[PDB]
């Protein structure tokens, strides 16, 4: 599954600032619109 990340691992996530979903940088784990930081992993 997406646990232990695995090769089916998540990406959808869901900004509080953009309030959109979005796939976040990862070395950084911001958003790609607005670089807070506030998501949610859905
Ligand atoms: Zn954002």
């Amino acid at each position: 599954g997406s646990m232990a990340e695995a090769s089916p691992h998540p990406g959808r996530y869901f900004c509080h600032c953009c309030s959109v979903e979005i796939v976040p940088r990862l070395p950084d784990y911001i958003c790609p619109r607005c670089e807070s930081g506030f998501i949610e992993e859905l």
